[PDB]
């Protein structure tokens, strides 16, 4: 059995589904039933969390974390990894057929793992956690960074890596949880951590800040005061006042067995405080989702491009897509109602799937649409809701479950059946279950109907 | 990857764990967390039901039924089948690692499927349902019988079979849901159906009946009247007064590609009204669990032996293990409190795993112990509870979840780690979930502690 999706999906993956630059109305279909490819816990109080999912052209890759005790405890953890294909069922829609499983269970607490689809298998970037995250940021040396390659021929290889730029500049670095991407002989993962303010990187970027403004809901104050507050928001005392920074782990695939990879650090003039994220490749255009862990509560998606120069002088440029639609839940001064620059470590991972390009060869598409699963609360991780969103407003909403259902991380991927033109979106959501532990991670497949 | 369990379990499978014939105390451990090998539905109202599971010495086989609509809806169904191995984790206990998946999704409503572990794979016995079960029994011709072979080399073969004895004798025949067994070049599945009263088989067995009596809770009445009622209980008007009859589907494995198999029908002097069941092979001794679909509410386990004379006149002999411990839920006159012969189609599938032999070369072990999952109610499928039971009384109880949790079918298998002597029992239970459809089939693995 080849590691190849059904042919009707191969040319409908990682494509912009709506290329009209025109206005559209949307209807989200009912969940389509199949045997879930994501295993639940087998105990009422075991922790199962942190999904990472990538649908590649020929196969998909998936991973999440399993703890025998509650989520907050951190002695031991295990990492479930699987790869598989899309297969059409007689019910009229595809199912995710698992072809290989790896359960990393060796006493190493691999955490925040991000998965990527690579030729003949999967690649996974983790860090080994031995202490509290706050202890990581208070420290002076990053935790162990691991790169795991899992192939269809049942070969599994794992290496400790020390990417160029890490040592001397960072207190800590972890993967971005959201999936990475394989693109032009490069393996690219999202990452984030704490930069030592007095280091080389810290000094160069000391004055960098980005302050998005919702013109419909502006923050009160003079420009200079708001800018100073936005700059200070990058150094939360919760993380020992390090500069919390997003970054990209970039590895040369042709040297994947020996390279140490390299950290490509964006300018903080173009991005908010470091956080979880996801790297997408759609129509050969790279995008970066950034979790709204900082004060800005709206959905963060950037158009990004890399400049690769021979000797570790790689750079990345990012261009914020101006989105003002819905807010993510947060605590205290960092709820979905706050739009003012303050020191925030809050929010929740809720990534989007863009249905349309934003920047194209002809210009900029104001009729931008994206879809995903949100949490309908300004303060609480509750009420999972499927949505399609425009730049400024929501187009359609479809709750999952009853009001009051607790839920957390969500990651969404859409693809098209080029046989019958069906548009499918899978909404992978951490959902609170009455019988298994914190979060049955449920992959909800729906058909998306698009009209004028 | 070979289709072989971790070596520390191979000599601890299908063995009697307690062979001293002595009294013992038991403690059921907490559920051990792992990624469940049994997938849930992906919709809040999709049906996922009817588990069948076999752990063989080198690998396990599993299957269950998936319907896009609610369970009572009967238009379409699909059959999830998987095979895999036991792998020890760093958490100190094994997990079930799926190695192959088949999702039979072709518009044929395969139903009541029973699985068996066979060399290099699995064998599954289904019937194709096209109408109500009561319509099956009211009719005069049995539905299509299917045998599916699924091998580790990814070969899948399916055949329609017409076992010797079926045509002309049965209104209907379906598989017993509980797993079958591979034993002495024979593939043996449980089955049950409706025998035509006027047929050869119907006439030959017209006077056969079995009336078990609980010496601690007897039914009041004269022997002759109670015997007539027990005889009458085999012909429920719910199934059009056919003789409802258990049977065994026996296939020659070396001819499995061409043989039609044969029905081996036990005497109803030794068994109750036909029902779901399970065939076990422990210490090279065959056992038959029979669901208490009829008026008798206690756990039904028989010691069985076959006589093959290679002349299509094979026979089976059964010896009831007298168990009076706990009762299964039922409706109306067929609740767990009724012990009197009446026409019943009720109950629920709850199979046992015997920890001790009952009949042995030296004699009979009155210190017989078995374990499983019961439903703690005389009327309602609710309160799933793990138990260890003696012949007359329960030894230990451990509820799963909160009081009031709905649950249905349960199938239990125990095995031993011959490295550390740990005794593991997996209780596979249909549990009602708040987020997925009726019954997340959950495999709860526990360690069983046995003392004097
Ligand atoms: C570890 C933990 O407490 N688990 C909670 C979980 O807590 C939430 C935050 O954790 C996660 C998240 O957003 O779910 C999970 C992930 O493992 C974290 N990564 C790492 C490397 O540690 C990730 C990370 O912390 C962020 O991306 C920031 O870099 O976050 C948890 O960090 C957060 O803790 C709060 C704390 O409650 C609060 O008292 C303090 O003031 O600020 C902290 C930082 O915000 O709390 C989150 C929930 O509000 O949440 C789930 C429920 O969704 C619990 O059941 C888990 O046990
Ligand atoms: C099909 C259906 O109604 N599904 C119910 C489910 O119903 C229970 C009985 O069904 C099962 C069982 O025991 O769960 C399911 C299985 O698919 C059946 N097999 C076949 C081949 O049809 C099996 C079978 O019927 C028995 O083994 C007997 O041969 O039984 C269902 O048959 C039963 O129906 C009752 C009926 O409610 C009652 O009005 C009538 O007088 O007698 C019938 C026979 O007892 O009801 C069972 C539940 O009480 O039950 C679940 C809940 O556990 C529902 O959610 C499913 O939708
Ligand atoms: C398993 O698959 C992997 C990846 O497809 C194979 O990896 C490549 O194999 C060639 C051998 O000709 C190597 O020279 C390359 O360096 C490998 N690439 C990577 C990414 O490591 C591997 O050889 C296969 N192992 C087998 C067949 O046992
Ligand atoms: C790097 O990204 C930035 C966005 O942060 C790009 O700057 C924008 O360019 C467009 C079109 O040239 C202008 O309309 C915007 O006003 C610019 N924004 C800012 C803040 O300058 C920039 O062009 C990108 N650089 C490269 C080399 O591609
Ligand atoms: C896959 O495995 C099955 C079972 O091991 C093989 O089935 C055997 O094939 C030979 C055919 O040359 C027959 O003589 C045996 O009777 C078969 N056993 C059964 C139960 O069918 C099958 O050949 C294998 N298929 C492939 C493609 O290698
Ligand atoms: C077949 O099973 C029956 C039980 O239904 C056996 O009958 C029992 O036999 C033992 C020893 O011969 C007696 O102590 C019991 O009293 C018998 N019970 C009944 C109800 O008759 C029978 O022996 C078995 N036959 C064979 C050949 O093993
Ligand atoms: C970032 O913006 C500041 C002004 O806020 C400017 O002084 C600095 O040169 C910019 N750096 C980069 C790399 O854009
Ligand atoms: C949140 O739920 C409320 C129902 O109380 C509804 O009115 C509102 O539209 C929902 N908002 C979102 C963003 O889902
Ligand atoms: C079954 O028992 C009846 C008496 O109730 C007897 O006449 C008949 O011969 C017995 N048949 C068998 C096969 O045991
Ligand atoms: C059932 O639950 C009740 C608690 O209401 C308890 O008293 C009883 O022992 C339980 N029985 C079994 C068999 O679990």
């Amino acid at each position: 059995i080849p590691l190849v999706n059904d042919l009707r999906f191969i040319n409908g993956i990682n494509k912009f589904i709506i290329e009209d630059y025109a206005t559209h109305d949307f209807s989200i279909g009912h969940p389509l039933n199949m045997p879930s490819f994501i295993p639940t816990a087998t105990s009422p109080n075991g922790c199962t969390r942190i999904p990472s999912f990538s649908l590649g052209k020929t196969h998909w890759c998936y991973t999440h974390n399993v703890i025998n005790a509650n989520c907050k405890d951190h002695t031991s953890s295990n990492q479930y990894i699987s790869m598989g294909i899309l297969v059409q069922t007689a019910s009229g829609y595809p199912m995710f057929k698992t072809l290989k499983i790896q359960y990393l269970s060796d006493g190493l607490n691999r955490k925040s793992c991000s998965i990527a689809t690579v030729p003949d298998g999967c690649a996974m970037y983790c860090y080994v956690s031995t202490q509290l995250e706050t202890d990581d940021y208070a420290g002076s040396s990053p935790p162990t960074q691991k790169l795991t390659l899992l192939f269809y021929n049942d070969t599994v290889t794992e290496r400790t890596i020390s990417p160029t730029g890490l040592e001397g500049n960072w207190a800590t670095l972890v993967p971005g949880v959201g999936s990475g991407i394989y693109f032009e002989n490069k393996l690219i993962f999202p990452a984030y951590g704490g930069v030592l303010p007095n280091s080389t990187l810290g000094v160069k970027s000391a004055r960098e800040f980005f302050r998005p403004v919702n013109p419909y809901n502006p923050c009160s104050g003079p420009q200079q005061d708001l800018d100073q507050r936005a700059l200070r928001s990058y150094f939360p005392s919760y993380f020992s006042n390090r500069r919390v920074q997003s970054a990209f782990l970039v590895c040369a695939w042709n040297q994947i067995l020996v390279t140490n990879c390299e950290l490509v650090v964006p300018s903080n003039n173009q991005t908010l405080m470091g956080a979880e994220g996801r790297v997408l490749l759609i129509n050969n255009r790279l995008l970066y989702y950034q979790r709204s862990t900082s004060w800005w509560p709206y959905e963060l998606l950037y158009e990004i491009s890399f400049t690769f120069t021979n000797s570790g002088q790689s750079s990345v440029n990012m261009s914020w897509i101006p989105i003002y639609s819905f807010t993510r839940p947060g605590s205290g001064n960092c709820s979905g109602e706050n739009v003012c620059p303050t020191a925030c470590v809050s929010g929740v991972y809720l990534d989007p799937w863009p249905l349309t390009p934003y920047s194209h060869q002809s210009g900029i598409n104001r009729n931008f649409y994206f879809t995903g699963a949100l949490l309908n609360s300004s303060t609480t991780r509750v009420n999972p809701t499927l949505y399609v969103s425009a730049l400024n407003n929501l187009k359609v909403l479809a709750p999952y479950g009853n009001q009051g259902l607790f839920a957390s991380y969500t990651t969404t991927t859409c693809f098209q059946d080029t046989g019958d033109a069906s548009v499918y979106c899978v909404y992978i959501m951490e959902l609170a279950s009455n019988i298994v532990g914190e979060f049955q991670i449920l992959p909800v497949l729906t058909r998306l109907t698009i009209t004028g």
